[PDB]
């Protein structure tokens, strides 16, 4: 049968962390950059990556979250009587993940400074503005050799290993913190108390012409399952879904 | 010779048609819409494309150009041995694209009225807002069956078939009405009058480490040839390039 995951942030920093995790993956979509399309896709996701670091301070809270997962993993270390080896190198994976970020360059500086990127990013604010005759540097850049762009791209993506990785760990260690408890929604409606929880990972069943519309006040969240167009396939119903509170 | 074709729009109206022709090309380029990237690339294009239409009325500008080129071809028909039926037959395509257009659903509406798009479009201005948790409605659309979207993609394309049929011809007739003269540039500089010309097609050479920086004063235009890399690789000398006033 058909299945779909629905991640949703329960707080203001997971929102940011997921936004970025999405932005960083997009850099790597295919990566034979060849066409106008190719380059723009990249720089928009980079510029958008940059726009976040205009605010936020993504370095400090990742650090603090890594110490959290350590203090978590700490809890499990002594007893129970299963897994010691894996978890220790898993902690040492965080210690090195944590360590490397703070001493690394002011995150995003390389691409912020970059000349080719500098140009395209100011022209990403006009509709159809970033084009051939508008970005004469871009237009030639594409005409250069096939593996010249690939030498500038890798360095472009590689500059954010301090951020990419640190995050990549933290988020794996979140997504495993909560098992999938099988719920049921009355009247196409549901509430609970998230608690400390950062994320919801809502698994949706038979594709009911429905999707999770989540709201929340303080710690408590309210899921309401909306259908695709109001009077198109209206079946609010009693749903039998699966939801984990990471 | 690894010739680097630089097209430059000398008037405000050509500047517009290039923006349009380029944005449409960026729809049909990728095509299957498998990924999230593949989505956002398509939806963002449309977004921007819709923002251009709300300016200047391209319907009532393009038609004036479809009316122009018709009369231009009509000059050649008088004589001599060169062409007769083949141009007469072409004129029927320009009458066709011209009327097909003059009687078409107000350009944009099918993509503004369609709900999924205008939703996505009001969120684009936010960096990384086009995210599963801020627009879950796109997640499902991207989880829908492999066949579903294609029919929905091909509609949104055909919505814009009247314009694409009209434009592509007007630009391709314009990129034919003139040939490539060979010209020279001292101290990386050039000046010349455009006159009746809508465009500058300009073939530089095998990446001479140079892009042209065209400016304008009325119908007069000037090229300041700039090199790659700032205070490093300045190589303007006397340069030998070729141009086309189209």
């Amino acid at each position: 049968q058909t299945q779909v995951l629905f991640e949703h942030p329960l707080n203001e920093k997971m929102r940011t962390w997921l936004r970025i995790e999405f932005l960083i993956q997009q850099l790597t979509v295919n990566l034979p950059i060849v066409d106008h399309a190719g380059a723009l896709h990249f720089f928009r996701n980079v510029s958008e990556l940059l726009d976040v670091f205009e605010r936020g301070e993504v370095r400090t809270e990742l650090l603090k979250e890594l110490d959290r997962q350590q203090r978590k993993l700490q809890t499990w270390i002594g007893v129970p009587g299963v897994d010691q080896s894996r978890i220790e190198a898993l902690i040492q994976q965080l210690k090195a993940a944590g360590s490397v970020l703070i001493s690394a360059p002011r995150i995003g500086q390389f691409l912020r400074e970059d000349r080719l990127i500098a140009l395209v990013r100011q022209r990403l604010s006009i509709p159809g503005g970033c084009c051939s005759f508008d970005l004469p540097t871009l237009h030639i850049w594409l005409h250069l050799p096939q593996a010249q762009r690939d030498s500038q791209v890798e360095t472009w993506i590689a500059s954010l290993n301090p951020l990419t990785q640190a995050l990549t760990m933290v988020l794996d260690l979140i997504r495993q913190s909560a098992p999938f408890r099988k719920q049921t929604s009355l009247n196409g409606f549901y509430q609970d108390n998230g608690g400390d929880a950062d994320l919801l990972r809502l698994n949706l069943s038979l594709d009911s012409q429905l999707y999770p519309q989540i709201s929340g006040h303080k710690s408590r969240f309210a899921i309401r399952f909306m259908p695709l167009d109001t009077e198109n396939g209206q079946v609010p119903e009693r749903l039998d879904f699966e939801l984990a509170c990471c």
